[PDB]
């Protein structure tokens, strides 16, 4: 076997043997195909600290960068998660307008080991990005924001703390929601406006709003995208008094409603969630969510609300580095870092008369 013949020689170059004279024996090799993650188990009698002062080295002679190493269950047992030097993705990427796509409705939201990740809201209308406070996770949504106000959309942005997040810049390309008050004003909106939608493409025989465009030279409907910075301010209801809560309850109905029917007309929820909770990313939103945007938590519970599995765990520490989840599988890739500072020109979107 090729790998066991390679890691043998390796070892034996660097006299890398355990009191026994023996090098590491490989136990198991687990590959994980989408996120490319290697689990690599190996029984030796050479102590943890002393494989861990061999890290760099390990690196080199194996051609991997390691994320971490474990004592599994004896002190004779090691295990290595790695990426094999192959699975290249880069640690920064910046935004750059080049990258903006001419279909309408799809976005980029970073690289992944083949090519880009791109999504086409035509076909999976919603994304919920996940992430502790400062790993990049609204910045995504921002990136996704700009693309969309690029090809002609319009917004909505829901920030309860005081619409900080959504600074004056903001305001001049569309509508800050900064209370439950106009949040439920505004919510009750799209689900009417989305219920007039769904009547035009009955009535048209029309499968999504494109195909009515073309049927009307003067009635161009277009895509509403909905970014909501934090879904706890919306889901969470916990400490609030009996008529907060009842508010809360009634937008959750609009935006519930807005998740399932709103696939064909056009209108977009954008979603960030800081600490996932099932209390807030529900079975509903789950069920008419598609597009998963995780960042990296050590608890495995916090990984299964996102994703329904524990990967976010396993990723390595590098800021902006995300798992992406549509259908089945998970990927590995790295988000683009959208700056407000310089990325963000409202006059570029208000040009687009
Ligand atoms: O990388 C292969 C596997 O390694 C394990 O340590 C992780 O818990 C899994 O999530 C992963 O699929
Ligand atoms: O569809 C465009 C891109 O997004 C996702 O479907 C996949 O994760 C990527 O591998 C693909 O290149
Ligand atoms: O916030 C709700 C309001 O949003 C505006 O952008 C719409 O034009 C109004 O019709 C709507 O009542």
């Amino acid at each position: 076997d090729k790998r066991n013949a390679e890691y043998r020689l390796a070892f034996e170059q660097l006299n890398f043997v355990g009191a026994d004279s023996k090098t590491p024996i490989l136990k198991s090799f687990i590959e994980d195909k989408g996120t490319r993650i290697d689990e690599i188990t190996f029984e030796s009698m050479i102590p943890i600290e002393t494989w861990k002062s061999y890290i760099p080295q390990l690196q080199t002679s194996l051609n991997i960068s390691i994320i971490s190493i474990e004592q599994g269950a004896s002190k004779r047992i090691v295990i290595i998660k790695s990426m094999a030097g192959d699975a290249k993705i880069p640690k920064y990427l910046p935004w750059d307008d080049k990258y903006i796509e001419e279909q309408e409705g799809v976005v980029v939201v970073g690289q992944t080991f083949s090519g880009n990740i791109k999504i086409d809201l035509n076909k999976s209308p919603h994304i919920l990005s996940a992430g502790e406070t400062g790993s990049g996770k609204s910045v995504i949504l921002r990136c996704i924001l700009w693309q969309l106000l690029k090809q002609g959309a319009i917004a909505y942005m829901v920030d309860f703390k005081g619409g900080v997040e959504f600074g004056l810049e903001y305001e001049k390309v569309g509508q800050v929601i900064t209370e439950v008050d106009a949040a439920e004003k505004l919510f009750k909106y799209l689900v009417d406006e989305n219920a007039k939608r769904l009547k035009l493409l009955r009535e048209s025989g029309s499968k999504n709003i494109g195909e009515y465009n073309k049927k009307f030279e003067g009635e161009e409907l277009k895509r509403i995208i909905v970014v909501i910075d934090e879904l706890a301010e919306l889901m969470d209801k916990t400490g609030v008094d009996d008529e907060t809560r009842a508010k809360l309850v009634r937008i959750e109905g609009y935006t519930s409603t807005l998740a399932r029917l709103s696939r064909a007309t056009g209108i977009n929820l954008c979603i960030g969630v800081q600490r996932p909770d099932a209390k807030v990313i529900t079975g509903q939103i789950k069920n008419n969510v598609p597009v998963r945007i995780c960042g990296r938590f050590a608890d495995s519970k916090a990984s299964e609300i996102v994703l329904s599995n524990t990967k976010a765990k396993d990723l390595p520490e590098v800021k902006g580095r995300f798992l992406f989840k549509l259908g089945a599988d998970t990927v590995q890739f790295q988000a683009f870092y959208f700056d407000d500072d310089k990325h963000f020109i409202p006059n570029k979107i208000l040009k687009l008369r």
